[PDB]
DNA sequence: TGTCCCTTCGCGTCTCT
DNA sequence: AGAGACGCGAAGGGACA
């Protein structure tokens, strides 16, 4: 494979091209995705037990073969999930898909290896459920964090106080042996000392990189608090979605951005306050002139674009595209600006350029319609699965245009969409309920979820059942989605 | 060059409503 | 009408073989 053999490259690029054949069908995308991190010996790893992983008693997909190989030590991952999965599953009653998600992250065999060994005693002695143990073990160096939750959740839970959601929660995430630690060694000096709630010093650790944001907390609160104002809830805000990194560059741009840009704190903090804040605020620095003397952008609507996580895409997006978007496409800013102040803005932009007059000519839409979609969060996702969907929505289950783009106009359309289409035969033909009832359903954010929670309701008639008709459930999962169905399942649990 | 673990960043979805 | 929470994943870095 290396530059070390050139028969041995042939030899590997074989390996490839077998594996587009029959038992896994594997394409171009996913080959890629699987040299890019499981290397050649993941490559051929798979091609070696292909047979074995799709059948016996372990009958994985290909999407679940490249999700498993497609890591540091894939091979060793397939090769301890052909050993683990059945006992996993018969013994411990996990899912074939739980294995498969503690199975696909970097040193997937030890997570696997290290459920088996732990997972009854953690649910036993401690009283978490497998579900808990699982998300514990579903990221990299999952061994160490659950091995982390068996030492110190009882120290605590007793001398510190928190629940085991909160330990759960911190141990959740890549590093959690490292944020759980240092929770222990900082939570008492947080409190005391800088005066933060515990609840507080939690979400701060419930992120990837927790240690760091803790330690830098610790480290910065003071200064950023006595010296350039901030209130120590917005120090916590900015530690929690933003971590260390964004921590510092507050430190550091906070009186630039104030004083030679003219920011409020309050706008400085917001944008620091998300995945890549370090990265916002920096774009904002550069960039902030020249998009409101050269696009005429307010500062206001600068700091929108900034304010979610990938605010530096969206920002450099919304640079290089605003011109061609208005003069080209015939959009106002203020659109632009709107397709661009959600996560994925990038994507959400950049789709909606290549797609916009697609989605009017080969589908009839108008560019407003387009415009409504990529409005949200998931633009991108949310255009692309209409102009799939939309035909077969239309023609076979007999939605109109108007129907399937209020369903996509919603954070997680393309997710709302593909549940409508698996379960409106279903809900009309099996429950009676109307196709306008579904959609109503559907079109809201939490689409998919109050679907697929007002499926199960009526397929498997739970405990709450009886006085709500299927008329109050759907008005009840128009209201409020799954989280309202549960909390009438929760609520007569006991007072009925 | 593979394997394990940790951190930063980016995209997408849902709750809470 | 978003805000801020939820989850998942890519990518890069170090440690150690």
């Amino acid at each position: 494979m290396q530059w070390s053999g050139a028969r041995a490259l042939e030899a590997l690029l074989t390996v490839a091209g077998e594996l587009r054949g029959p038992p896994l069908q594997l394409d171009t995308g996913q080959l890629l995705k699987i040299a890019k991190r499981g290397g050649v010996t993941a490559v051929e790893a798979v091609h070696a037990w292909r047979n074995a992983l799709t059948g016996a008693p372990l009958n994985l997909t290909p999407e679940q073969v490249v999700a498993i190989a497609s890591h540091d030590g894939g091979k060793q991952a397939l090769e301890t999930v052909q050993r683990l999965l059945p006992v996993l599953c018969q013994a411990h009653g996990l899912t074939p898909q739980q294995v498969v998600a503690i199975a696909s992250h970097d040193g997937g065999k030890q997570a696997l290896e290290t459920v088996q060994r732990l997972l009854p005693v953690l649910c036993q002695a401690h009283g978490l459920t497998p579900e808990q143990v699982v998300a514990i073990a579903s990221h990299d160096g999952g061994k160490q964090a659950l091995e982390t939750v068996q030492a110190l959740l009882p120290v605590l839970c007793q001398a510190h106080g928190l629940t085991p959601e909160q330990v759960v929660a911190i141990a959740s995430n890549g590093g959690g042996k490292q944020a759980l630690e240092t929770v222990q060694r900082l939570l008492p000096v947080l409190c005391q000392a800088h005066g933060l709630t515990p609840q507080q010093v939690v979400a701060i650790a419930s992120n990837g990189g927790g240690k760091q944001a803790l330690e830098t907390v610790q480290r910065l609160l003071p200064v950023l608090c006595q010296a350039h104002g901030l209130t120590p809830q917005q120090v916590v805000a900015i530690a929690s979605r933003g971590g260390k990194q964004a921590l510092e560059t507050v430190q550091r741009l906070l009186p630039v951005l104030c004083q030679a840009h003219g920011l409020t704190p309050q706008q400085v903090v917001a944008i620091a306050s998300n995945n890549g804040g370090k990265q916002a605020l920096e774009t904002v620095q550069r960039l902030l002139p020249v998009l409101c003397q050269a696009h005429g952008l307010t500062p206001q609507q600068v700091v929108a674009i900034a304010s979610h996580d990938g605010g530096k895409q969206a920002l450099e997006t919304v640079q290089r595209l605003l011109p061609v978007l208005c003069q080209a496409h015939g959009l106002t800013p203020q659109q632009v600006v709107a397709i661009a102040s959600n996560n994925g803005g990038k994507q959400a932009l950049e789709t909606v350029q290549r797609l916009l007059p697609v989605l009017c000519q080969a589908h009839g839409l108008t560019p407003e319609q387009v415009v409504a979609i990529a409005s949200n969060g998931g633009g991108k996702q949310a255009l692309e699965t209409v102009q799939r969907l939309l035909p077969v929505l239309c023609q076979a289950h007999g939605l109109t245009p108007e129907q399937v783009v209020a369903i996509a106009s919603h954070d997680g359309g393309k997710q709302a969409l593909e549940t409508v289409q698996r379960l409106l035969p279903v809900l009309c033909q099996a429950h009676g309920l109307t196709p306008q009832q579904v959609v109503a359903i559907a079109s809201n954010g939490g689409g998919r979820p109050a679907l697929e929670s007002i499926v199960a309701q009526l397929s498997r008639p739970d405990p709450a059942l009886a006085a709500l008709t299927n008329d109050h459930l759907v008005a009840l999962a128009c209201l409020g989605g799954r989280p309202a169905l549960d909390a009438v399942k929760k609520l007569e649990h006991h007072h009925h």
